[PDB]
């Protein structure tokens, strides 16, 4: 199915709609089709609670590894070999301490994230903070933070952790290219593309199968957004400078008319144009940002080039892709600044003040922020900032310089 | 359930009634009661198979996998722990050779048995015999034959080799007690014996479940016996002489009337009166004859003495057994004959004697042959003579100097 992603939920008990030997044919039937899941386990009770019947439980890390049998044999057998498996897990949760420090050897296929916010860190004890620090140094732990709907009922993030889906639900996403719109043209591709995905949510069919929630009950869309890099290229504007406008026009502080105050002007409006689009539509949630490495690939600005990944900046000009299908290709991003050169403090400051803006209508999923291992220094302190910044994910650990 | 064990056949596809999804619900089902499954994996296509459609299918090792983190989490966390699993597979397969190699990391808690004949055997290359042998001398491979009900359709054996069950089937025993009974009363024990089980056949009610078979259908019992050794110390006739007294019998040649040949014949006339009254209700198998270390601690002979398991000669007078409830219990078998000083010829010649009479009704399921590691050199010719004999398994390799 054209479904990138879904979300199950298991209960704790063997059998049931929702039951663990439910979650293991759903997870197999979502693997045979390439489609990943991200199975919250953080429903099953603690290793080791008796009940009185002597039923020693053996906790989510134990059906962790059958979730990874299932991943190794199917994806290698499965015709679409793209799926991905994410065992989220909470931090309040006894046993986060051992999902944490599991060596490779008993969950080799298998990521894992973490749904942590200010409570369940503040509660915290020392040792598993060191544990969860330890291990997103070394790039095994992902985190996530939580938000609940408008009723107040949880929702759950998807396997790429940008968009927020209830129990068996999927993701309709679509981008929006920055670099080969013009100025004056944001607002019209930016309700373009909200028509189209409105129109487009209610005919995808998914819930067909009996797999999946229907579509009517569903009322969610992601529009994101791709290349930034070559649209401040284009116009001549810095990182830097356009990290200072976004954050003087969020703050409402005055400011001259630069390019970058413009450019901040025409994103705001656009987005402000989508927004009342969706709401015309009855959209729960509307903006989503997601990874487009690989849908960026298949798309080209207004010069030739070809555009960057999401708004950060490309890691290198020159980019060599190897698929056992297509051989190498070696695409190039045309001279755009990179990460070593803008530095840690502009990409911070320039997500950051997107993320505001688009959150600023209240129809944001999240966001799939990166990190550069080889600048900045993993500590409480980086916590603590990620954690008030609006931010809402932390995806990978790369390295730049 | 009282169901010591079941048998299931998986098929070569992912669902239906009884597809591998289904295999791994039955199997978890089983294993959280505590009775024991052998799922057979002769039907999976072999690894590396392509359709076109590409599907490279991973093949019954890989399922092994599964199978045994199932195993490992319910036996664990299960209510009974005596369950276990023994995934059999055939000799002709293809992938034989890599199920034979598999070293206790891969499939910790899963036993193996090889279902093989007389054509498998022959077809097999010299690479798969010396695997065999190696894997049997290590105490890892199990060996099985085959045998085909009355119209022909393939029966398949349980966990523990000697009943002989169709796909979702049961097994009910029943055993006899020769220590406790005088030379006069075998034929009414057994007759007892036989019509306790018809009559019990009939009332158990394990297919009401909806995962087992009816009981109209299965028509089968098994009518196994235990403590010979205390029979022929009570009537002083030592194993070489009871074993010649047999082999006189089944061959139909004159022999003097010994007590061994008392004993012989008595056994005969018994046997056919069960025989007789199995057949009054249609009992396609009847004589089934199984270990009894779990069941034979229970019974004691006419001098108060316990009672030996099965037919075998007990290993060493004395059993300390070591139960993490009950403790250490210290039972005597008596002045017994003992395993050392029988020798291997005695105790072949009567279990194969006892084998035969128990076959010449064409009512036998099959037998849980031992083998003693420290006497005998496991050869090609081992594996001849015991195909030549009348057995139809080959258990465990202990130890008896
Ligand atoms: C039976 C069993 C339960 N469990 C644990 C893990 C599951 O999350 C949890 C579900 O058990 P249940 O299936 O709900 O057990 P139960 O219904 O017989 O008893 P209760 O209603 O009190 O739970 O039990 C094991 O870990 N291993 C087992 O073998
Ligand atoms: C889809 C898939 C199949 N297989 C192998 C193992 C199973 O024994 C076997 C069953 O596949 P099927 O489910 O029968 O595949 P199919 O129905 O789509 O195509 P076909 O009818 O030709 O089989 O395929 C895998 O090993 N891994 C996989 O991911």
């Amino acid at each position: 199915l054209p479904v990138s992603c879904t979300v199950f939920v298991v209960e704790d008990t063997m059998e049931g709609e929702n039951g663990i030997e439910a979650s293991w044919r759903f997870v197999s039937h979502a693997l045979r089709y390439g489609a990943g899941v991200a199975v919250h386990l953080s429903k099953l009770r603690p290793k080791g609670a008796e009940n009185g019947k002597g039923l020693v439980a053996s906790g989510p890390v134990s059906f962790a590894k059958i979730y990874s049998t299932l991943n190794e044999i199917l994806r290698r057998g499965g015709v679409y070999k793209n799926g991905a498996v994410v065992c989220h897990l909470d931090l309040s949760h006894p046993d986060v301490l051992e999902f944490i420090t599991a060596s490779r050897s008993e969950l080799p296929w298998v990521k894992r994230c973490v749904n942590i916010n200010d409570h369940w860190w503040k509660e915290a004890t020392p040792t598993v903070k060191n544990a969860l620090l330890e291990g997103i140094k070394r790039g095994d732990i992902w985190l996530n933070k939580t938000k609940v709907d408008r009723n107040g009922n949880r929702i759950r993030g998807n396997v790429c952790l940008e968009v927020y889906l209830p129990s068996r639900g999927t993701c309709l996403l679509q981008h929006v290219n920055l670099g080969g719109c013009e100025l004056d043209e944001i607002r019209g591709a930016f309700a373009q593309g909200m028509s189209e995905l409105c129109e487009l949510h209610g005919k995808t069919n998914v819930g067909e199968s009996g797999e999946y929630l229907p579509s009517e009950t569903d009322r969610q869309v992601g529009l994101g957004m791709l290349g930034l890099a070559n649209l401040l290229r284009t116009q001549g504007v810095t990182y830097n400078d356009f990290g200072r406008a976004l954050e003087a026009l969020n703050s409402g502080r005055p400011y001259p008319s630069t390019p970058g105050y413009v450019i901040a002007q025409e994103l705001k409006a656009g987005i402000q144009a989508a927004a009342e689009i969706a709401k015309a539509n009855k959209m729960e949630r509307a903006f989503a940002i997601a990874p487009t490495a690989s849908c960026s690939y298949r798309y080209t600005d207004l010069d030739g080039y070809t555009t960057c990944p999401e708004i950060a900046p490309p890691i290198a000009r020159q980019v060599d892709r190897d698929s056992g299908t297509f051989g190498v290709q070696s695409f190039d991003y045309g001279p755009v600044e990179i990460a070593s050169e803008v530095g840690w403090e502009s990409y911070k400051r320039v997500v950051d003040g997107i993320i505001r803006l688009l959150d600023s209508t209240g129809l944001l999923h999240g966001y799939s922020f990166n990190s550069w291992s080889d600048v900045v220094t993993y500590d409480e302190q980086f916590i603590e900032d990620w954690l008030a910044s609006p931010q809402t994910s932390l995806y990978y650990s790369l390295q730049v310089m």
